[PDB]
């Protein structure tokens, strides 16, 4: 019975490698496309002075054309929020995990968020103008980035806290529901009607106050626990991470099983049979649920589910059929099912593994953990929810 405001998301894993939405900024409104990013806190984009940025769907935001825009000046005053002051403006800067360094200056202006059912919420936000962009940002259709994390006590008020402060008719919950193509952002709750069958939401406490981290205790495949370490892994729930990132030790164990499932020479029956026998020797023992492993192999072989490899040895199958579920054990020791229609993504006519080794010791639950689920950010109760869903698609 909760009031829900719904926003269209566009995007995919293979071609965009993010999901984005449109927002209005300034007076009169300027439509701007933003990467939906629960892994950062800012709202930012190029602005018209920019001489070192990338080309995007929209022209850089034009400050002179917004009657309500206001650049944040300093060095005749102090920069609030402990920001740097360079050449008289409060400096915007962000280092991202992928390696991008984005810098510029801060300004505030009116933000208008409008649902596709014409429900409008409007407020001023302190936003960053990109004056320098880098690397992946130079090859990106989306114009800017919309961080969805929470405000710190003496920090910049973020989009999400502002949205709810100016929309008291909504409960402080946002849900991301991504498909292979586009998806949906919901403010005010989740939609039970999208839920598969009717399946129940699996809840976890967030492990840090202003960021979306949860603990993962185990990661099973064919009945084998691949996590070697005792402390649960603290993983960022990040819609701005194309893939799910895991430790090397963990990745290599999973990848060993995925390598065997990846048969690149089905035309070669002799070599296939050799793989089968090699697999029976190696894994027909109590360390593995061998039944399921052979079940998976036979399915893959019977349906001629050919595999090919792409960059860094990532495996791509013709079909989802035959691939096993992975099982994620969360904090309260719930064993959650991670299906191939999530951890594999569509690339051309194949389904490719959306799991990588981590960089900088940062484990991340990325879009391949969001896909075909409702991921529910219950800000009020400090928890994140997961449930299998038929998410909307765009286009
Ligand atoms: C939009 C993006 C820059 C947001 C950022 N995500 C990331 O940095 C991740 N980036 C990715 O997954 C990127 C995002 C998409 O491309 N990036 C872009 N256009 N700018 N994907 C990506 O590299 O996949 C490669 C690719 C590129 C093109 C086509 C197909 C595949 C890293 C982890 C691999 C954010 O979610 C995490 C972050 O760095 N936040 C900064 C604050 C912080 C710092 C440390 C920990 C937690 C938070």
């Amino acid at each position: 019975k909760d009031l829900l405001y719904k926003y269209k998301l566009y995007g995919d894993i293979d071609e965009y490698a993010y999901y984005f939405l449109d927002i209005d900024i300034g007076t009169p409104e300027q439509r701007i496309s933003l990467i939906l990013d629960t892994g950062s806190s800012s709202l930012s984009f190029p602005c018209a002075g920019c001489k070192n940025c990338g080309v995007h769907m929209e022209n850089p935001f034009n400050l002179n054309n917004s009657k309500t825009s206001s650049i944040l000046y300093c060095e005749n005053e102090e920069c609030p929020f402990k920001l740097n002051c360079v050449k008289g403006k409060c400096e915007y800067m962000q280092s991202y995990c992928e390696g991008s360094q984005i810098s510029g200056f801060y300004f505030s202006d009116v933000v208008s968020v409008v649902s596709y059912n014409n429900e409008r919420v409007t407020f001023r936000k302190l936003m960053g103008c990109h004056m320098h962009e880098e690397s992946l940002f130079l090859y990106q259709q989306a114009t800017g980035v919309l961080g969805m994390s929470l405000s710190k006590p003496q920090g910049i008020p973020t989009f999400v806290n502002l949205l709810f402060d100016n929309a008291p008719q909504l409960k402080q919950v946002f849900t991301i529901c991504i498909s292979e193509n586009g998806g949906e952002l919901i403010a005010g709750g989740y939609d039970p009607a999208y839920i598969v069958r009717a399946e129940k939401v699996v809840w976890e406490n967030v492990t840090r106050k202003y960021y979306y981290y949860i603990k993962v205790r185990g990661l099973d495949m064919f009945g084998t626990n691949m996590m070697s370490s005792s402390k649960g892994l603290e993983m960022l729930v990040d819609s701005g991470s194309t893939f799910t990132h895991i430790p090397e030790d963990l990745y290599n164990k999973l990848n060993y099983f995925f390598d065997i499932l990846c048969i690149q020479d089905m035309n070669n029956a002799y070599d296939v049979n050799k793989r089968l026998k090699m697999t029976n020797e190696s894994f027909n023992n109590p360390l593995v649920q061998f039944d399921d492993f052979r079940k998976s192999l036979k399915s893959i072989i019977a349906k001629e589910n050919m595999c090919v490899k792409i960059v860094d040895g990532v495996q791509c199958w013709k079909y989802l059929e035959g691939l096993p579920d992975l099982f994620v054990t969360l904090s309260n020791n719930y064993k959650m099912k991670w299906q191939p229609h999530s951890y594999l993504y569509k690339k051309e006519s194949f389904w490719c593994k959306g799991i990588e080794k981590q960089v900088n010791n940062k484990p991340i639950l990325g879009l391949t953990f969001f896909k075909n689920r409702q991921v529910i950010f219950d800000i009020q109760k400090n928890r994140i929810g997961f449930v299998d869903a038929n998410c909307p698609s765009h286009p």
